[PDB]
């Protein structure tokens, strides 16, 4: 299963430096501007929290959440099994957190060092898109502590490489923020 | 047109350093995995030529060359007017820009001289497709016109595992690096 990742993350992510650490994030940010690139979404937020943590939201379709042919949700087949590459994230992640808006409702799932809860439906909503909130995870990573910097010199590439999206970057280490959107 | 490009590079690519110039090779190769992402591409083919330039080749659909609704070939729009392609400011950017496209039965030429178009050569039958793009970043413009092989690799692996299954092979023909990215 995922304990493929765990054993050797450089053949799914690189490397357990700061290169691979920071690679979590263009994993996530990726899947949000595919769904942009798909037509939906026309923004994505990415805030690093205080406690280690990274959020990106997006105001796509949203993860499905019906059963798969799987015997399981399609948000913890997305999450649990190995160009959407999510689950690596997961993998080397000691919790992660999907919010997801679908169906005329929020929808909650978390994940345990990748093992899923319950999928929790609550909170009627007109509105779409996807949250994931991860947690690195500092057994795998040498280092576990994000450089601002460098999520907002490749986030305002991927703003410049998909005219139009607009891409919103929060640090809320020390309130720092930053705002990409071109022509 | 696109001189408003050249006189603020900073706007459309971000720097004039290091950082803006790499950005044109992936601007050029991101078009090429949106080509991949479409579900037709299945490689892309990066070469750091020793004369300046760098070429990226795909095995997608081809960009069409038919002659657009608004004048010019579909090619000429892409490459001089400014969905998420952006290669124009590639153009805009260069001494000179050559793209071969295979299409429609047979190979097709289609060079820019400082962004201005040559005449579309049509030449040779073949029942490949695909596109390659040859430029030259302009030294005047550009703080430095010399790729880092170690740069290029790094972000080329990076879109290999953000795209999984996809190849993306890196050539540096000023020392014969080389460097094949594909991951399950
Ligand atoms: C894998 O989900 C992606 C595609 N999604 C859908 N696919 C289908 C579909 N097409 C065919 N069959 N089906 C069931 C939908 C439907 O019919 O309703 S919606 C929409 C959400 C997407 N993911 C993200 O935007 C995303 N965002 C972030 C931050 C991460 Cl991380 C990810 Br991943
Ligand atoms: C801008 O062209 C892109 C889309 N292309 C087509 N689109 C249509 C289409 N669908 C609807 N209407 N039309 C006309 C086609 C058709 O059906 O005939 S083909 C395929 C080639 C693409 N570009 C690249 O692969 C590409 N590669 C590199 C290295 C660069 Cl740089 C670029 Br840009
Ligand atoms: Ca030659």
């Amino acid at each position: 299963g995922l304990e493929a990742v765990r054993k050797r993350p450089g053949m799914y992510i690189g490397s357990t430096g700061e290169r691979g650490l920071h690679h979590l994030i263009w994993e996530v940010v990726d899947n949000a501007v595919d769904e942009a690139m798909a037509g939906f979404a026309t923004r994505v937020d990415v805030k690093i929290h205080a406690d280690g943590s990274v959020e990106v939201r997006d105001d796509g379709r949203g993860i499905p959440v019906e059963m798969h042919a799987t015997g399981m949700p399609t948000i913890d087949v997305v999450m649990t099994q190995l160009g959407v590459g999510v689950s690596v994230v997961n993998a080397l992640s000691t919790r992660l957190e999907a919010t997801v808006l679908r169906d005329g409702y929020e929808w909650f799932q978390y994940y345990d060092r990748s093992v899923p809860g319950k999928l929790k439906q609550g909170g009627e909503t007109k509105e779409t898109g996807t949250t994931i909130r991860f947690w690195a995870d500092p057994e795998i990573f040498e280092t576990t502590d994000y450089n601002f910097e460098t999520v907002a010199r490749r986030l305002q590439e991927m703003a410049f490489l998909n005219k139009g999206l607009t891409i919103e970057l929060t640090d809320e280490r020390d309130g720092k923020h930053r705002v990409f959107h071109y022509p």
